[PDB]
């Protein structure tokens, strides 16, 4: 189940600061 995030953005919000 992942229609858009399902809560995974808790990791992608940190990665968004690592990449340009």
């Amino acid at each position: 189940w992942d229609p858009y995030f399902a809560g995974v953005k808790k990791l992608t919000k940190a990665i968004l600061a690592v990449r340009a």
